[PDB]
């Protein structure tokens, strides 16, 4: 159980107020943590600006070498990593175990790679007796605002393509979920050198306000909701911060009569509701073709049926609580507004779970129409949505008239088709015939109110230079 | 005497506001425009939000065949475009004749030839048994908003990556500087399809604030002020729209003591006071090393005092005048706010000239400190500081101590000293020993209050794109 | 009718052996044109050694800039050019002037484009206190060998991004096809700097082994046989000269049983037997899944029958003549060893048509097995064989085991298979559902005994540049 | 010591003559190794080739993860491969361990990242209702042919990118240096699947010709003579191998009037004999302007007499034998005949040392000539020249007029100068006031007689891949 802050190399406790951090599968409260002050806040920032006259010309071998070890860092703490998210974010543990932790060391060892990969364009005389040349700098410090459905990960995706740059960091986890964030401050404090990493806590408006809205902070990055984006986005307005954003997601999964059913329903099974279906590419949003429908619709709602909840330490647990009181009731009224239309018709699920601890029922929806909210707005629950769909003209204009913009699959068997739609969808990542996967090389990210901006591959990187000319007379 | 919008393909006139162009030369009205309607505003987004359907599935081939098309029509009527960008801004006539028409139809040119030539990352089995590809796709339609002191090349830089990025476009000039637009909505009219270009007329407040606020909007790029581009952040905020922004400079201008001084004279005269000096790279801050300060002022004062001001449309005149009334004035204010400051001597300059027009005299300003606003505020006007610096570190350090962070330039003969003062400067672009030049390969753009997203070069392409992941099971 | 060589920017005739050129559609001489001597060969690579000192310092805005208007010159000609591609070659006229002409006008203006487009490594400080930089420079000079084939089309290949990356190229068309080259050599003698082109006839043993072995030639490309490709490579190993080779391919067009049959016959009608089959992509060698192969052969021995054969003038003529007396007994030979075999049935064709002028049958042979001559061997001819297959496995070990490796296609509509099989094929280049299509933003080049390096594309400019980094010490 | 060969996933003794393996400090022999036999190479490409049908497949993760391996396990022995190299190569024991073990190490770590960072082209519809997209996949088997001079790192420059990029390998070292390959062999045994590493040991005829002719076999790297670089080019010219080479060198040293006199002295102090001046890129040629000639011979023949040879494992030895008798006598040749031309002066050295081992004087030549062959023929000794020139034209077309094109440097405090000459240097890397110093992430390789083809950067990943096309139509 480990609740200091990490500022300018060392660790020590918030001076701010303190806030109950729950334990979601039981509601109970773990720990409280007292949040950082306005004094903290600022001070991380500063200790940051000042650690970048030397970190930000460092070679990109070295800062590799600093990616490297926080990699096997994390790598050799596997266990404890696994077991705080779990126990903070009601994750199966084999889940939190096998899926995410080893996907965490990947990226920073991927980020190590590509630190010392960077593009640029041919140096030359492009004007007759001059050489240019282009350069990637990095901007100087960092805010990264991370959310509660992956902690961990959202953490180190934002901290490993910063870093790889060049920039100094100053991070906020969620307060619902800051648990393994302060296990890595306390096990990655000596690795960089003091004020690189800085690892704060608390919520939005005390700590997050501060922290985003500091004249030294150039740039700030964040994964949360859309109302979270557009206040940033106003709020670091006066000084044209460098923004950086995914902010959620609606995915269509679009299913033609040629789809394999059953690979399409074993898919959704898993994509659905995999954490609760608290993720920015859960397969929430179905069009599926009138030909197969009424099958696809029947055989998900069996299959849905059977997702066994339970405690998330047990081997057979598939599906977790959700991540708050709040967010269950939100899930809970979404799911309510969408009965209340009179034409979705509940196949399995639609109600919460009695016990304490905040578990919400598998729950598939049918009938809804493309206007519907339950189509249009993202749940971020364990809900699935059926709307039946006539031809592939119809459904891609359908798929792409959403205020999303972040991930989709296409279910054909027909090349062309597949083709053709993934050529035509609005999305920052296509899926054929699977959905969900992510590896670190492909960057993941949005476009319209979903943001702009990658996640993980060389682009990814990107975002965290600055392309700089430099023209020399001869 | 062209006043007509486009929008939809069709010429028509303004069913809005008029209001005045004037040429600055002489202080007369040339004519009356009558600014879009918001109507038309809202007609104009629609027309190229359903061209887009088309648009943005074209080919790179196709969309380079077109811009190909656009650069001939601009070098065909070079000698017009040339002729109303003078009568307009109050450029020499030769100047924009032989230095501005060559380089906007060299945009066009570039970037039709760079439509074909995006990167990616090679497809292939990352994660076995699937196929990922990247794919860069259009973002929808573009709103851009140009400035009044480079009208049509600014024009162009916004036009030519959006639209071989495969976006259609809504344009907004500067009410002060329409008429190389208008006259270029008359000439390209038929060279896209109906709804891909369109270009509008009109205020800030009138036509640039429903236009960019538009649903249907999905990426503003404003070159202008640091307060116009707050302000469009914060009205855009609320649909996550994609920023593209250039928000002024002020280049430091660091001379060593090796440096050549009568070619920094030579380099500083042209830089310094080109286009009146209202250019977001203009050599508006020497830092003079003390070894040198005194003789750099002494030849500097001589040179600058030379400058020829005189009719736009005489070959002798070098120096036109300001681009409004109200620029004059804020200028002048800002030359009286050094003066009384009470240890900058004026060494030449600082007056207004006598007569109607909105000419300044050219202006050197001697014994200008860090902290003065003449060296923290860009001034946009024929006026240039030049203030003592004693080694090295100090001058970087003052020099990268500013909000501006847009173009910058060292003069020094050391190899070494150039590499290492290039590599520090937190600056889009430093030149070696000259300044101010600009070729469509290399970027163009900055950091901090200056902005993010470049003009020109391979990025300036990537900046209207959006990066795609394409995964396809086995 | 025009017949002298460019030598440094002049226009003169061989003084060497003279020889006959043939109309193959007649068997006529349409001309002797005499040979470059010796003396004619050393002296055009010294003008291109002489010109290369400011060539390959050009800017690539100016190298752009004579590469559109060769581009526009083409473009002009484009009639003379189809008519004399015609007569010297047997193409149809319609597909000369149709299909030829636009592509190669395109060449050059995709490679105009790619020329200010090159890529490279981020400029920095990879180590402390060293700022390295990485250029594209020009080799020097080029020696250049065109095919038969593709006369005009290959001269485009091999001019356009050798010039475009700033080397100068002494180019030697067939001896059997230089007509439309010559021609070139009229229309271009001064578009660039003397001695930056130049252009020679004559055989390979008196012109190509004098030019390919000169001591100032650094680099040798060559599209033509494998028996050409190892002598070149041999008699250039002595000074390890670069090579850049195209060697023939022999397609596998793999039909699964789920493929849209009368689309392959659509389209190995076409591309089986396009230019009388004389062509590096050609789709030659069928493997079919044993549940069509009989209603493939049907089918396609019924499209094969219909080519029409005639005056190449003439809009309805689809097939022309072989290239040669030579190669009309070399492709009948293959035919008659197929036969021999005992097991391969003549469909459609299988005989030398009657009459002057080089025409063969359109030919299709079926029950070909993977290890015969016709499977395994380029016929380079109108000539395509049909072999069973059972199962994936099979026929992908099939295709992968030969000595060629340009270019294939498979056809099925299965998503899944498509990716597979294109994943696994070891060739340049891999069609599904289609053959034959090439566009000028994407390489075509083998492996194997096809050869190396790439036509069309960046990468077919990159292989015309030495990477080189240039390390600053501070 | 180790003497057993790596062949698909076994030690196993040589089968054919044994070879004696010579410590060059002291002329005793080691040990005797057995040759690979004809059927021992045969079998490694075998199971190369077997080992490909999967290691061909592999993600770049997978791979990626292999080569960290492989580099933890060199860094782990990094005491004992210095200790084999020292006592193999007469390298002084704290210039092996201090210098090249973590180079090779780090070239592992950087191959390892760049794996997972190939860049391509976007994909996306080029033609119209295609979709086009590029990958990069591996070879097959590459043969490569490790030199004496830096045995274990030559081997890790060819080792490395061929992994990388999913080819499997057969390495011969020189049969002189064979130690730290065989020890290697021993340690690198499990790391990757059984015959995706395989490293025989014996000479260029024996083992050499058999292995780089194999019908298998796809590529050949070799890093050694021209003589040698010549003779596999021809003989792998039926098959049209991918070639890969590096021939060595005669590095320019440009030394203006301007110069820091006494750090080019201290420079080259090291980099003339620096692994007694066995390097491609040893500081070898000076070219001296006539103003600092007779200061810089002074100083230089000053510092090079003070180098102390010595016995390797003496913390203070500088210089080390050459690498075998007859290297020595080839040296010693060189020196000679410079001497017989009349107007060399020996400054310093010209002799062998006194006693075994082949140790030859640090030599300093003075007065050479343009056209003398000791400034345009390799020495590869602890050999220095000195000509004296008159301007920057003179020199820089002295410099350009050599069929070598690896390395070079200039060395002049003027920026303008410095970039100039660097820009028309035809040699694959250029240094500015410094020498030798070589990174990971920077591409090493030549153009002209010194080779093609590029160790270490991305580039020398891509240099072992081929690129596709593959296009589906919708
Ligand atoms: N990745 C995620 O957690 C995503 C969450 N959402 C949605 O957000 C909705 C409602 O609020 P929450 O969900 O609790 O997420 P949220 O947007 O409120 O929180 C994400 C992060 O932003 C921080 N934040 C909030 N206000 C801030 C401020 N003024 N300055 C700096 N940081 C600030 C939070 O403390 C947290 O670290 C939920 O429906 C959820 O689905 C949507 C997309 C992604
Ligand atoms: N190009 C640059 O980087 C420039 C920096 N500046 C600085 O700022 C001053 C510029 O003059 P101004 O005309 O006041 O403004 P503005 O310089 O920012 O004009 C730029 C463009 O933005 C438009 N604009 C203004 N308000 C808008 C709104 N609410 N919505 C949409 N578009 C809007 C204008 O109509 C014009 O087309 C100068 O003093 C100079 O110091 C000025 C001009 C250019
Ligand atoms: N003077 C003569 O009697 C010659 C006879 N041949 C023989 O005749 C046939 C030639 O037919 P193609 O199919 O045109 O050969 P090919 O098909 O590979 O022709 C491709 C191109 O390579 C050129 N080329 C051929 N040999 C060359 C060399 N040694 N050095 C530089 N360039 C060279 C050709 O002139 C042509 O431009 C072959 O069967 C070959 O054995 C080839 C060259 C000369």
């Amino acid at each position: 159980m480990q609740h200091k802050l990490l500022i300018n190399g060392e660790l020590v406790s918030g001076e701010g107020e303190k806030q109950p951090v729950y334990n979601p599968a039981t509601g109970d409260v773990l720990l409280e943590i007292a949040e950082a002050s306005a004094e903290q806040v600022d001070a991380a920032v500063r200790a940051a600006d000042a650690a970048f006259a030397e970190w930000g010309q460092t070679t990109p071998k070295v800062r590799a070498e600093c990616l490297l070890k926080l990699a096997d860092v994390i790598e050799e703490n596997g266990q404890v990593f696994a077991e705080l998210e779990s126990r903070n974010c009601g994750k199966p543990l084999h889940s939190a175990f096998n899926d995410e932790i080893p996907a965490i060391v990947d990226v920073f060892r991927f980020f190590a790679g590509a630190a010392r990969c960077l593009n640029g364009l041919a140096a030359g005389e492009y004007l007759e007796g001059h050489t240019s040349m282009i350069r990637r700098d990095p901007l100087g410090v960092v805010a990264s605002i991370a959310p509660w459905n992956y902690p961990l990960m959202m953490a180190a995706w934002k901290l490993a393509p910063a870093l790889a740059a060049g920039n100094c960091v100053v991070l906020k986890p969620s307060e619902i979920t800051p648990l393994t964030a302060l296990k890595l401050a306390e096990l990655a404090k000596d690795i960089f050198p003091a004020g690189v990493v800085n690892i704060l806590f608390g919520r939005g408006k005390t700590v997050g306000d501060p922290l985003t809205g500091h004249p030294k902070v150039r740039m700030v990055s964040l994964t949360g909701s859309i109302a979270t984006g557009e206040h940033i986005i106003s709020h670091t307005a006066s000084s044209i911060k460098r923004t950086h954003m995914e902010l959620g997601g609606k995915a269509p999964v679009i299913v033609f009569d040629d789809a394999d059913i059953e690979a399409v329903v074993e898919g959704v099974r898993t994509f659905g509701y995999y954490n609760a279906g608290q993720d920015c590419t859960a397969a929430c949003r179905i069009y599926a073709q009138k030909g197969i429908y009424d099958t696809l619709v029947e055989k998900l709602g069996a299959a849905v049926a059977t997702l066994k909840s339970g405690a998330p330490d047990d081997e057979s647990t598939e599906l977790g609580p959700l991540s708050s009181l709040a967010h269950l009731e939100r899930v809970g009224k979404a799911v309510e507004e969408a009965k209340a239309t009179g034409h979705i018709k509940v196949i399995t699920g639609g109600e919460k779970r009695k016990g304490n601890g905040y578990y919400y029922a598998p729950t598939l929806l049918a009938g809804a129409l493309q206007d519907d909210a339950i189509v249009q707005k993202e749940v971020f629950g364990p809900v699935v949505s059926v709307t039946p769909f006539d031809n592939e003209e119809q459904v891609v204009n359908w798929a792409n008239d959403s205020q999303y913009g972040l991930a989709s699959s296409v279910w054909t068997k027909d090349v062309g088709r597949a083709h053709r739609v993934s050529a035509r969808l609005q999305y920052g990542c296509t899926w054929v015939n699977t959905h969900f996967m992510l590896v670190s090389e492909m960057p993941h990210g949005g476009q319209k109110l979903s943001g702009y901006g990658k996640d993980m591959s060389l682009y990814g990187l990107e975002d965290y230079t600055v392309v700089r000319h430099v023209m020399v007379k001869h």
